[PDB]
């Protein structure tokens, strides 16, 4: 299929243009400011499927006014809104007159990456913004906004283009709306930042926070995409955490230098799991009130987990001649109050 | 102080006196079946706190007359469940009593096959031994050994916690065997998918720490799944719906892995052993980023999206690196597109 898009260049263009070739076969004709007026008609006349992504206006009067040229009667895809609805009883009569389906959708506004900031889109602003340590401006924090993720926009498209739109009391509309205040979307995109200084992740079971994780991500410098964690080293060798979630549990990476042993200490409820992925060693085991000890011999050539239990002292130690690399999951952040901690040699 | 504890050699006790000579310097004195009666009436007279373990009886009656006759008036604590007469005894003698009304408990060291059934069901499952269920929408009432255990000593030290004027240990839990049973076979079923539980939930935190406490000796670990080549291997260690995935990368000398790119897909490489590069490229732009990392500064890279990357180790030994994504794998959703940097 011939499938034309005007304002192929825009966010949502760029975006529907890498899906498309990624994931179809349909020859993509992109229109653009660029594209020579000749270009625009011969594009238009071969079309098959018109995703209009310019204005409501002159311009799409001019693409109409063309498409009654071409013989197979393509379906054409735009959106009326910009919160004003502009044009829509034309557009009906238009695909009456000349038989054109004509998908009339209205999009809200929009977010995701590649959304050109300091423009249009307040979202992209914020992280760009929020990304570079700059000031932004926040009027009132309960203010609603009505919103949805290009993904989502670029989906409902491929489905109107093989024929099956997603409509509603006779109207097309792309799922996966989302309404929420500029309140919640700034202390989410404060926190995505805050949290490469205490390690913690956002609740990714939260379709909005979780697209706009990765839109905010989708902002960072180019010489920003790396941050440092805090190595709390000396001469047995180093500790270091790496993730910390509420309801998860907190990733952590020990390193022992050779001859290194660690730990010797006991829980009543908090626990871990140890996986050594680089060196050699032997984890020990020792019911608090029993003389058995019972050691796990391990390395990176094996990857096993142990767990740790509860009421067992234990301690780790490096038997080879290099740096032992182990990934330790404990079962709840530390809290000063509830340490639940207890030295005891194994 | 002097704190005698009846019954220690019993769940709760082993568990409370473990817990006291670890955090704070009372002198306790265990007293159990191997006591002689000399030392249970030493004891007995010398004691500041008793900490009555074994209910309710004739036992109980005979440590409670040995007490007229400690001049101290020590504080008594107990739990009538399985009572006027003891209200009698506090008023008659003086001494502070407590009773409480404990349900059910649960927690590590509780002996399997015999009083507790979750005991029973942690020590079954754990060794792949059938379990007898009768009707899962039994509700039991349940108090955790920990909290049993940190009420006794806010007790100890004079505020307990009292309800409707009778004392009351906390996070009393109301559960039922079906719910108890489907937690439990979770915690085993996640060796072979790498799930967690959910640990903000108090009673499966709860239960998933006294689960653990009965693995076979020769149990404690289990394998993952190297998918190994001659690249080296990819083994995935914990998956979670809600706070994504962590992986362990490990690339030979020379290897480079990966030339993808997502639309909403994104990860956290961290190399904690070896050293190499991790490249960055925009979809649609020719600029190369690079990132030099090693195991010697530990740095998480971030993977954000419309990015095509990969990772190359360019030393002498593996390359070891941690891979978080946002999300599990999704056959529906893969959102990986190849694209060479
Ligand atoms: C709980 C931590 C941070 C830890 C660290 C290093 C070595 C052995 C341990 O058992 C351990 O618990
Ligand atoms: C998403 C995974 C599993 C992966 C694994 C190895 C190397 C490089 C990658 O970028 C990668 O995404
Ligand atoms: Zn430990
Ligand atoms: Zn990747």
């Amino acid at each position: 299929m011939n499938i034309v898009i005007t304002g192929a260049k825009g966010f949502v263009g760029k975006n529907l243009k890498a899906d498309l070739t990624s994931t179809t076969d349909h020859h993509i004709f992109e229109v653009h400011r660029q594209t020579k007026e000749e270009e625009l008609e011969s594009a238009l006349l071969k079309a098959d499927f018109i995703v209009h992504l310019a204005g409501v206006g002159s311009y799409l009067d001019h693409v109409l006014d063309i498409l009654t040229r071409n013989t197979k009667k393509p379906a054409i895809l735009l959106s009326s809104s910009i919160s004003k609805l502009q044009g829509e009883q034309l557009l009906r009569e238009y695909a009456e007159e000349y038989g054109n389906t004509v998908y009339i959708y209205r999009w809200p506004n929009l977010f995701g990456k590649w959304c050109k900031p300091n423009y249009n889109s307040v979202i992209a602003t914020f992280c760009y913004k929020i990304a570079r340590n700059e000031e932004i401006q926040v009027n009132d924090r309960n203010v609603e906004l009505t919103l949805n993720y290009v993904d989502d926009i670029v989906a409902e498209i491929k489905r109107a283009i093989e024929g099956t739109p997603t409509i509603e009391n006779g109207v097309p509309t792309v799922p996966n709306v989302f309404k929420v205040t500029l309140g919640e979307i700034v202390d989410l995109l404060y926190k995505f930042k805050q949290s490469r200084l205490d390690r913690t992740l956002p609740k990714l079971d939260n379709l909005f926070e979780k697209d706009l994780y990765s839109t905010y991500l989708s902002y960072l410098p180019s010489t920003d995409f790396s941050y440092p964690l805090l190595m709390n080293v000396d001469d047995r060798g180093s500790f270091t955490e790496f993730i910390k979630t509420p309801d998860r549990g907190q990733v952590s990476v020990n390193i022992s230098k050779p001859g290194i042993t660690k730990g010797n200490h006991w829980h009543h409820t908090k626990n871990e799991k140890f996986l050594v992925v680089s060196g050699k060693g032997v984890i020990r085991f020792r019911h608090v009130n029993d003389d058995e000890i019972i050691e796990y011999y391990v390395s990176g050539d094996k990857l096993e987990v142990v767990d740790i239990p509860v009421g067992y002292t234990h301690n780790i130690e490096n038997l080879g001649d290099t740096d032992m690399v182990t990934i330790m999951w404990v079962n709840e952040m530390f809290d000063p109050n509830q340490p639940d901690t207890y030295f005891l040699e194994v």
